[PDB]
DNA sequence: TGTATCTT
DNA sequence: AAAGATAACA
């Protein structure tokens, strides 16, 4: 057992012998012995260890991790219990909450539950220095992040992407618009909020488009 | 003081 | 690139 769960580690290998690859490595590795990196090297790659890659059904796609200390733990806008939410997240839970009919804030913001039924939770970035958002953006992340979607884009069919934040939204291009669903809204963040993100519905609309191609629905209150 | 996005 | 301007407030 280990940071890659079996089917992505299987899938995304071709990845570790390429030169960004390494080089975004050994730069995080650097980023570590002067500063303290979010999330820690354990938990960078949660995402990989939910479900299969093969039993992915939706990728929500963030801009990279939580920058303040005992939050990011690898799987988007989540965070451990007792870690209360943090803002982007107490955002996705408002829009949730009048979205979806039978939601409710969980009283946690740990959305393991939501990754276990084959959403994946991922960011465009996977590494933060604390306090200091997007610090390890064009650093290679985003070629590695664009290998994970291409890979979902050329080996699924029916997918839906919600693509959060301008960051999130430069991975659009490396998905067929026309065989997989991806719906665009601002980041969650109180910072943008309210550029698309409240109203935007996208959790009802992620059901029904599941619905539509004979998949099951996410169930949102499942956490 | 702190949690994006567009403009220069 | 990086910094300034900007909308939203617990």
């Amino acid at each position: 057992m280990e940071f890659f769960g079996e089917s992505w580690k299987k899938h995304l290998s071709g990845e570790f012998g390429k030169p960004y690859f390494i080089k975004l490595m050994g730069f995080v590795a650097e980023e570590r012995k002067h500063y303290t990196v979010y999330p820690p090297p354990h938990q960078v790659f949660t995402w990989t260890q939910m479900c299969d890659i093969k039993d992915v059904k939706v990728v929500i796609l963030g801009q990279d991790p939580y920058h303040g200390p005992n939050q990011a733990h690898g799987l988007c806008f989540s965070v451990q219990r007792p870690v209360p939410p943090p803002p982007s997240l107490e955002n996705i839970y408002k829009e949730l909450s009048t979205d979806i009919e039978d939601f409710v804030h969980p009283g946690h913001g740990d959305l393991s539950g939501w990754a276990k039924q084959g959403v994946l939770l991922l960011n465009a970035v996977l590494t933060v220095r604390a306090h200091q958002a997007n610090s390890h953006k064009e650093r290679g992340w985003e070629q590695f992040t664009d290998a994970v979607v291409s890979w979902l884009n050329q080996n699924s069919n029916g997918l839906v992407f919600l693509l959060w934040g301008s960051y999130a939204q430069k991975k659009g291009s490396a998905i067929d618009r026309k065989r997989h669903h991806v719906l665009q809204t601002a980041h969650p963040s109180p910072l943008s909020v309210y550029r698309g993100f409240f109203g935007c519905r996208h959790f009802s609309k992620t059901n029904e488009l599941l619905q539509k191609s004979g998949k099951k629905p996410i169930d949102w209150k499942e956490l």
